[PDB]
């Protein structure tokens, strides 16, 4: 809790100065649309249930952020592992990504603060 936090005297996440859950699912759908509209990056989720996908991104972003949410899914080298998945194309994703956030009035300081917090992640997502 937002409230129950700062009567712990501990510092605001990134999760609750956006808008905790509700911006994150908002923000996912988005992303998502602009993912599955770019032809460069479709192919990927060819076989895959984006429903499923949406609700595990939403719970991996959200714990990422500082929420008290469960991620519930795979780890991110093996599930990315094998996939061909290169920068170019962590990168393009990481853009759909900004202009969702953009898109959802998220300050770009802000914006730019979570992708210095998944950046890291593509030495796990990327093959090399
Ligand atoms: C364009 C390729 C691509 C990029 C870039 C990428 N992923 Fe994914 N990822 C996928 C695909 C495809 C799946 C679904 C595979 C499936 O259907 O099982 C997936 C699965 C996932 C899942 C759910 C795993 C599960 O347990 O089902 C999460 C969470 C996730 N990715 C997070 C991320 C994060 C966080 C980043 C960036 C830091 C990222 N992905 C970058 C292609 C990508
Ligand atoms: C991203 N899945
Ligand atoms: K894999
Ligand atoms: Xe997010
Ligand atoms: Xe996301
Ligand atoms: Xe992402
Ligand atoms: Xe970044």
């Amino acid at each position: 809790g937002l409230l129950s936090r700062l009567r712990k005297r501990e510092p605001i996440s990134i999760y609750d100065k956006i808008g905790g859950h509700e911006a994150i699912e908002v923000v996912v759908e988005d992303f998502y649309v602009r993912v599955l509209a770019d032809d460069q990056l479709s192919a990927f989720f060819s076989g895959t249930n984006m429903s499923r996908l949406k609700g595990k991104q939403v719970e991996f972003f959200a714990a990422a952020l500082g929420g008290p949410e469960p991620y519930t899914g795979a780890p991110m080298k093996q599930v990315h592992q094998g996939r061909g998945i290169t920068m170019h194309h962590f990168s393009l994703v990481a853009g759909h990504l900004a202009d969702a956030l953009t898109a959802a009035g998220v300050p770009s300081e802000t914006i730019t603060e979570i992708l210095g917090v998944i950046a890291p992640l593509a030495v796990d997502v990327t093959s090399g």
